């Protein structure tokens, strides 16, 4: 077999070039976020404690890793915490990822309610203990769940390490039932589904508000064409009604002044239809026709707008969180098999630092996730970019 040398020699220069993109790409996103008031909101703090995250893989977790591919002899709880920190950035990260989805499901379905429940001060609180429980959960071998109880003797004479010390190997000292049930299952896979569950309720909400907008719009030119075609009082009547609760619901869900006039002129070719005076009422019912053309269209298309930049904003986070799920689930099926599959000859070392190199690389990702789908976070890249390197 080839000297080892030479296939970790690919193996760490990988590493390094992906750390160092890590650094730069995610320091970028909170430089931008620093500077640029406008990206200085509640969901870019959780963006901000991602990219952190992403910047720690590249300073810490890929330097613990290329340190551990080697075997080297150390202390147990010191290489345990060397093989785990890793999956409190993780955890961190599946943690930022929550939050995000869970803040723009409050801002699409109480969006008036929003800034008052969803605070700056509250979001840091958030934060902080997302963060503790980051270290719980990922450095949880480290209090007793671990296999340096019964260390492997052939490697650690082998590596000629002393006693009381274990060849550094993660899978040696991290208990596959652990990485299995508690990390992948428990931890992992349950929030991925949550926040599948939680961005399908954010683009159904929208459709549904979309809908309704639309609905209101046809039923206040319907009615209208109704009331062009009546001929009892009673019918111009009916009609005037439905358009009052439609002009209503699309009220609530300068143009406080388009809708009080639309209801006034309701209510005026209301009050007629109740005189029997049916063809003064269609005259007055007419108008509306400029007020919707003037004042309703107008507010009808901009929410419109506004709902459709909700949409293409959580499209773009979802991205980041199936790019999350693609990069991880590898490295968690192998374990599955490891761990399930006794009789299954192990995954090869090469596929085993393959999916190593692909769950290290999803830190690199995300600054372009943000300069490709979000304006905001585009422009300012350029600014810093043009300005403060040329
Ligand atoms: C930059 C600062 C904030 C973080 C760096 C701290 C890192 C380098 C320190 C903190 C704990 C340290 C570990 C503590 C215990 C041991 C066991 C020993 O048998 C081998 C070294 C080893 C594995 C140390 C390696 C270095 C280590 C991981
Ligand atoms: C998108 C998410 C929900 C997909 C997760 C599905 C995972 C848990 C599934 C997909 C393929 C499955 C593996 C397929 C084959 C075997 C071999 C068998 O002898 C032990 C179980 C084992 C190892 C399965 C474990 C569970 C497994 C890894
Ligand atoms: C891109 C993501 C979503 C899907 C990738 C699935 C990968 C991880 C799956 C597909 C085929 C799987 C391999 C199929 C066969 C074996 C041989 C067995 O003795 C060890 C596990 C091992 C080596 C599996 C490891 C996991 C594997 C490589
Ligand atoms: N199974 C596993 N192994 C390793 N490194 C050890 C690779 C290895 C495996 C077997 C062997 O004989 C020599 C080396 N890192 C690992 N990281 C993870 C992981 C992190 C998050 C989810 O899974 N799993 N995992
Ligand atoms: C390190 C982490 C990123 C630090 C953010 C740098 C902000 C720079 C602000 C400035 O250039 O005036
Ligand atoms: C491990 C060492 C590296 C860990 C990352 C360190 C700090 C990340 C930057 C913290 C956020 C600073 C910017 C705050 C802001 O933009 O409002
Ligand atoms: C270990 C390295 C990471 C540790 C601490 C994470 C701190 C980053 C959180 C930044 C918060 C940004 C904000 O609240 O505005
Ligand atoms: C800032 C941190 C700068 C220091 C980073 C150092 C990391 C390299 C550690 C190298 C350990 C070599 C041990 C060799 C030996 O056993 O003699
Ligand atoms: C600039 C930074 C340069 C980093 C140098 C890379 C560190 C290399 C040391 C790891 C060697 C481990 C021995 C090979 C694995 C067996
Ligand atoms: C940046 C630092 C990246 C690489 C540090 C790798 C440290 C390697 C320690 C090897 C110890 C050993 O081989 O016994
Ligand atoms: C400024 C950020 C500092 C970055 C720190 C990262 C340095 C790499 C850390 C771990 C390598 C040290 C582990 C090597 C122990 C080998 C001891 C031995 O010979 O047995
Ligand atoms: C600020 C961050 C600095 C935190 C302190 C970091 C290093 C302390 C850990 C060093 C202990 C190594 C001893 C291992 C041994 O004796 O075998
Ligand atoms: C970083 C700051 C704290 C690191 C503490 C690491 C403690 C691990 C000690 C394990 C051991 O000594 O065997
Ligand atoms: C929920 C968040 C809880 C945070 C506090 C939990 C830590 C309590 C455990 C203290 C560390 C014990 C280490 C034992 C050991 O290293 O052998
Ligand atoms: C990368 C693309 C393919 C990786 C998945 C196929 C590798 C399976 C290897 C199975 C084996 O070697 O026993
Ligand atoms: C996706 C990014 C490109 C991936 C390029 C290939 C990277 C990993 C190949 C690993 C080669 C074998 C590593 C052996 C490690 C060892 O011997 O300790
Ligand atoms: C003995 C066979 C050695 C290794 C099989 C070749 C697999 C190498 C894949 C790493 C390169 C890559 O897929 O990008
Ligand atoms: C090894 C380094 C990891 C590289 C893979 C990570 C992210 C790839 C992003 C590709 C974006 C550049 C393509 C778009 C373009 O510039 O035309
Ligand atoms: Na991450």
């Amino acid at each position: 077999g080839a000297p080892p040398i030479m296939g970790s020699s690919v193996y760490i220069t990988v590493e390094l070039a992906i750390a160092v993109l890590a650094i730069l790409g995610n320091v970028l996103v909170c430089w931008a976020v620093w500077l640029n008031s406008n990206l200085q909101n509640v969901t870019n703090y959780f963006v901000v404690s991602l990219a952190a995250a992403d910047i720690a893989v590249g300073v810490l977790a890929i330097p613990f890793a290329i340190t551990i591919s080697t075997g080297f002899c150390a202390a147990c709880h010191g290489c345990l915490f060397i093989a785990c920190f890793v999956l409190v950035l993780t955890q961190s990260s599946i943690f930022s990822l929550l939050a995000i989805a869970i803040d723009r499901y409050i801002a699409i379905r109480i969006p008036l309610r929003y800034n008052g429940l969803v605070t700056g001060t509250r979001a840091k609180g958030i934060i902080a203990i997302c963060w503790v429980l980051s270290f719980a959960i990922g450095l949880t071998p480290m209090l007793g769940w671990n296999n340096c109880g019964q260390p492997k003797e052939g490697k650690q004479h082998s590596q000629g390490c002393g006693e009381g010390q274990v060849a550094c190997l993660f899978e040696d000292v991290v208990p596959m039932n652990y990485m299995v049930y508690f990390n992948f299952f428990a931890c992992v896979l349950v929030p991925l589904l949550l926040m599948l569950g939680v961005y399908l309720r954010i683009f159904l909400a929208a459709r549904r508000q979309l809908a309704d907008l639309e609905d209101n719009w046809e039923t206040l030119n319907d009615n209208l064409k109704v009331i062009e075609k009546a001929d009892n009082a009673a019918q111009v009547k009916d009609a005037l009604t439905k358009m009052r609760a439609a002009a209503l619901d699309a009220q609530k869900a300068d143009f406080r002044h388009g809708f009080d006039i639309l209801v006034g002129q309701i209510d005026d070719a209301l009050k007629l239809a109740n005189e029997g005076k049916v063809k003064e009422a269609q005259a007055a019912a007419e108008q509306l026709k400029t007020t919707r053309n003037a004042y309703i269209q107008k507010y009808l298309e901009r929410a419109r707008s506004t709902l459709q930049k909700e949409v293409h904003a959580a499209k773009s986070l979802a991205i980041i969180v199936g790019l999350f799920a693609l990069c991880w689930l590898p490295l968690h099926i192998i374990n599955c098999f490891t761990f399930f599959c006794p009789d299954c000859s192990h995954a090869p070392l090469w596929l085993m630092y393959l999916a190593i190199v692909l769950s290290h690389t999803n830190s690199v990702v995300n600054p372009f996730i943000y300069a490709y789908r979000i304006r905001e976070f585009r422009q300012t890249f350029r600014k810093i970019i043009r300005s403060h390197v040329l």
